[PDB]
RNA sequence: GGUCAAGAUAGUAAGGGUCCACGGUGGAUGCCCUGGCGCUGGAGCCGAUGAAGGACGCGAUUACCUGCGAAAAGCCCCGA
């Protein structure tokens, strides 16, 4: 979600943990359209996770490569 | 008290007029400030690392404005 237990993971695991949220994030949209969206907060939260993910896989890209 | 004659004069308001009471309309006037103007001083360039200014988006619900930019009313770090 936010600490060093997130960045510690592999490169193809970062791409994997991005799309895992997106699969849910799309299912939430399909639920929203139907009228079974009792947890709207989950949508805001999942999108936040993808942001942090992409932010980090750009912090570690610049570090080492100088 | 009565009939006849001779005179004179009142009241009626379909509608109008002046004044008064009460209203409707309208937004003057007074009070206000959420907005402006001037002068004084500060500060004074932005852009191929892509501007000024825009299009289309981003919301559980989003027409308008705001903020943003598929990492989308926000993501990370430092400080208060």
């Amino acid at each position: 979600m936010k600490p060093s237990e997130m960045r510690n993971l592999q490169a193809t695991d970062f791409a994997k943990e991005i799309d895992a949220r997106k699969k849910e994030l799309m299912e939430l949209r399909f639920q929203a359209a139907a009228g079974q969206l009792a947890q709207p907060h989950r949508v805001r939260q999942l999108r936040r996770e993808v942001a942090q993910l992409n932010t980090v896989k750009a912090e570690l890209a610049r570090k080492g490569e100088q």
